[PDB]
């Protein structure tokens, strides 16, 4: 019944049938993206229409298409041929991951470069790397991947320990042409292995860790209905899954007494980019839009009980499409559980004699994805006290290079001759806000320091100021940790019992934003990443901060073009876009496999409730 | 055998006997502080000498004394009479908490002020509040407390809901004189109660929370020997307890292969101050040094299994002195346990086919203290991967006032007529560093942005720079979140296998520091709080950032006077002092009892190890 239910295998099979019958899914076609469309605004009509958006690639060089289908009715709603030189190429296909290596293996220039290094072509892995937009005019309108080489000494070897530096190749994956092979010189291939399961490297495993048992004797406190609707400790929400964005949260609401109060209409990580800071021509083009170019949802891991998720776990297994329109289940792809979270509130009173302690807990919704060397955990947390938090966990294997004799200002040394270029991992959270409804506004809140003088004779006063953002043109904001800057999303038409507008406060981690020169290609293609906060007016087609087709797109698309409309955002249906990231100077401890590092943000109620919302929590 | 063992009841009884026999503990004397002294540097001699430092108050107006005693030998080592007008008053005594209320209850000016408000004196609680140093010349050299009044409607009522604004009194607690009563006008006493255990306010308690069971079937993975020596997952340390500082960590070291490698010699929270930002003369003097003036260790709570600490808990019960030199045990005052901490490292490799997941855990050492309205949890964490983290958890009841008709720039409204003045909670961590030994240096690390141009043609490069702090005069540093600023503590004489100095990186939360005007009394008395990082050369007598006697001390003492020595800190025995704090604009959700908010810092290895230190963690 719920329009927000996960896509079923039957729906995807129906999409396949509708596409094939319409002549849109011949043997030369590949589905590069398929996803359910959210209901339009004001869908108070039970007329449910389940619609799917499809990006269709053509392996013979014909123009790709964007297609919208209605599975409830069984029709193609629209089908548009795409001019990719104008609007961007389609996302990378899983089946193209091997094509770069196979095409280079018969190119005489590539073979000549390997022969000079005495490398057996059968042992050389080539990473399929998105190309970006740079100086090469022949790439405009062609589907290009770039390749960097790594040696595997044997089938189970970690190739990342053996980068082949000084060598890069560009390939046209549709015409099957190697356009350029660039060899800037021979670097020794680092020889130490990085096999973190080899006993010679781990030493004997510890025998000192005793088990920790986490169980729920009476089952979990949350309920799941309709496949993906969660109710937990006054929270209510729907857990969606999209092959591009991954886990998406819908209809986050809090049951306050008898009223179900909305907070967030849709929450997602709508883009993530990994720009590299090594100026070598072998790597200076590297900027991976893991979400927009590769689609993080399609590489979600199956999570193992007791290993990936510990405790009383409820799993969801989302269904996606393969390249031919067949449904594929990601078994155990989403973990959900509740966790104890320490002390919630505590006071021992010297006058009343009352001692009071309550414990906190949080609901966890998580998935893990793998994109080449990177592995990322995406965690959404809901706390008893109304707090909402997102946390990204970055691990995997660092992307490597040679370490140059004489050192580098842009590369860390990890092992003899082995380097790791500096880079960032930058995320964009898209928060379609609905604080007590859709009439919302954003205020910037700064601490205000006051001068000693009249009315402040002892020089102790301090205050704060709030600035309403009224138009999109003034809603591009930067962090200021020194002034304690935060942003409040409030509803000016909904007031608490003190007659103040209800609100939620966004707390950022205030990490550095995009470091690249503002004139660089990546600054233009990832403009969202240059500022910490953007606010737009809601529109159905403004989904991603980088636009719909990120791969090889020249720039400007997305948030800079949206905000040029300069729409009213003062008490309107608005969307907050928060940029946050990790700046990674790799350390020796990151090798040969990296311990998790984290970044995130949180939102806390700010006069949303009439008093603490956790007075009815029992004494444990 | 260990010199770092906790004080025993027998040692404190011996101190009492030594003091009394020497004529230093007559009926008019009170012990305001008693604590064990750490061993001096270079104590490679088994000649263990357990020494105690004592502050002795005199209730008859005679000069207080500072006394050092050796319990191993049974002598007074030194005894010095203190001129408190010069060097500061002694910490507040627990037995003075009631004296302010009792003295005011017979003062005609106080009674007149209560009568005008129709308040029964028997229902008026008076908080015993430290005085600071302001304009009142008669207070110099006198032991003063100030009092603010709150009404209790009945013995179990929360008085904090009923502040009596417009009224403050100053009392000399030795001469038992009320020096001043200031009445600036009648404010209505807020009438709503704040009784968070009253069913009429909580409503019916939730029945939806199912139990979470955390157990360790084979016991915990850590061992405790000699009372307070911990070994856990290659970590080694001693857990101390001091009545002023609370939990103190000694000799933090990590077992790397066959070598026990020191990291931190002594870690403590050496001061914490709560400055208030309300310019009303009723409250503009309020700055509570919860550590230096009140001593947070003496108010540590007894922690209850299943409520305060959940899981397989090992307790320590530290022993302190009462005011007469009798030993008193704080039963279950320190909790220690290990906790699962999610994913440690994870990678699924597209080329080797190997799937790898390991889980993290942390060791937790914690205590909770209560100072009037405030309750604070102090948490030290040790992680498998070498990370050390501190977290403060702030809860309790907010300090209240009236909310003025017409509003306030410096006070939040919590309930009809009830306000909460803006304030900060600022901590000072004192880290006596010992990275691979005592020859350490501090470097400031900033991200470096690079301009597009020659050698950076695509405008993508970024770098970092490190600045060594060579002398104390240049080692007073501020945060810069925008440049990703961190500080590295390294050992220039100890190198990793890449021939780089081993180090640890301090990551701050970059919260605002002291907001008061730099000319204010509190800026002078809490100078440490105006800057994020200080580095000093180690010295035995430089223990606290505010000096030994904080109460009513005029200012300048502590860190500003230490660094004036301008000592060499480049490869020397050094101490890092990190300031970090919460800026609290109270929200409605903080009332009537506040959900926990947190602040902290962490240190992570930076080329300390030759590769990841957690390759030998087993697969769970
Ligand atoms: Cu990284
Ligand atoms: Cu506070
Ligand atoms: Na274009
Ligand atoms: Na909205
Ligand atoms: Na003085
Ligand atoms: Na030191």
């Amino acid at each position: 019944a719920s329009p927000f239910r996960l896509a079923s295998a039957g729906e995807i099979s129906e999409v396949q049938g509708i596409l094939r019958t319409a002549g849109l899914l011949g043997p030369e076609k590949r589905i590069a993206y398929l996803g359910v469309l959210d209901p339009a605004r004001g869908a108070g009509s039970e007329a449910e229409d389940r619609r799917f958006r499809v990006f269709i690639h053509d392996v013979s060089g014909a123009r790709p298409q964007e297609v919208t289908v209605s599975v409830t009715n069984g029709t193609v709603i629209s089908a548009v041929e795409l001019d990719t030189a104008a609007t961007g190429e389609l996302p990378v296909l899983e089946e193209e991951f091997e094509v770069v290596e196979q095409l280079l293996a018969t190119d005489e220039r590539w073979l000549k470069a390997l022969a000079a290094r005495n490398l057996d072509v059968s042992k050389v892995r080539v990473a399929p790397l998105s190309a970006g937009v740079f100086e090469y005019a022949e790439e405009r309108g062609r589907r290009i991947l770039r390749g960097l080489a790594f040696v595997q000494d044997f089938p189970e070897d970690s190739a990342w320990a053996h980068p082949v530096d000084g060598l890069v190749a560009y390939v046209d994956v549709v015409s099957k042409e190697v356009t350029r092979v660039i060899d800037t010189g021979v670097f020794p291939v680092p020889a130490e292995h990085g096999n973190y399961t080899d006993p010679e490297l781990t030493g004997p495993l510890r025998t000192t860790q005793k088990p920790i048992s986490i169980t729920q004797p009476e089952g979990p406190s949350f309920t799941v209905t309709g496949g993906n609707h969660i109710e937990w400790e006054k929270w209510s929400l729907d857990v969606g899954f999209d092959v591009r964005e991954g886990v998406v949260l819908h209809n986050i609401a809090f049951r306050d007494g008898d009223r179900l109060r909305p907070i967030i209409n849709r929450a997602s990580i709508a883009e993530m980019v990994v720009p590299y800071g090594d100026p070598s021509p072998i790597r200076s083009w590297q900027n991976y839009f893991d979400t927009g170019e590769y689609l993080v949802g399609q590489y979600a891991n199956s999570l193992e009980l007791g290993c990936d998720c510990l405790g009383d776990i409820t799993y969801l297994s989302p269904v996606i499409s393969d390249a031919f329109g067949n449904p594929r289940e990601i078994r155990n792809g989403i973990c959900m559980h509740e966790e104890d979270w320490g002390i919630l509130a505590k006071h021992s009173d010297l006058w009343s004699g009352i001692n009071y302690t309550r414990r906190n807990r949080r609901m966890v919704i998580s998935f893990f994805t793998t994109i080449g060397n990177y592995d990322y955990g995406f965690y959404w947390y809901l706390y008893l006290d109304g707090t909402i938090e997102f946390e990204a966990k970055a691990t995997g294997v660092v992307f490597t290079s040679a370490f140059p004799e004489g050192g580098s200002d842009n590369i860390s040394q990890l092992a003899p001759g082995l380097g790791a270029p500096f880079h960032q991992h930058i995320f964009s959270a898209r928060l379609d806000m609905a604080i007590d409804g859709f009439t919302n506004r954003v205020e910037e809140e700064d601490v205000v320091r006051q001068t000693m003088g009249p009315g402040n004779e002892r020089g102790n006063a301090f205050s704060r100021k709030r600035t309403v953002l009224t138009r999109e043109s003034e809603a591009v904001r930067e962090a200021d940790a020194r002034t304690g800057r935060t942003w409040i999303i409030s509803n000016p038409e909904s007031k608490n019992r003190l007659n103040e507008p209800v609100g939620y406060k966004l707390h950022a981690h205030n990490q550095p934003t995009l470091l690249a020169d503002p004139g660089s290609s990546i600054a233009r293609r990832a403009a969202f990443a240059t500022k910490d906060l953007w606010v737009t007016r809601y529109a159905d087609d403004e989904r991603y901060p980088t636009g719909d087709f990120v791969n090889q797109h020249s720039g400007g698309a997305g948030l800079p073009s949206y905000i040029a409309q300069d729409r009213d955002i003062d008490g309107q249906d608005i969307v907050v876009w928060h940029t946050f990231g990790l700046t990674h100077f790799p350390r020796v401890e990151d090798w040969p496999i990296m311990p998790v590092d984290t970044v995130g943000f949180k939102l806390r109620p700010e006069g949303f409730f009439d008093r603490s919302p956790v007075l009815d929590v029992p004494a444990n």
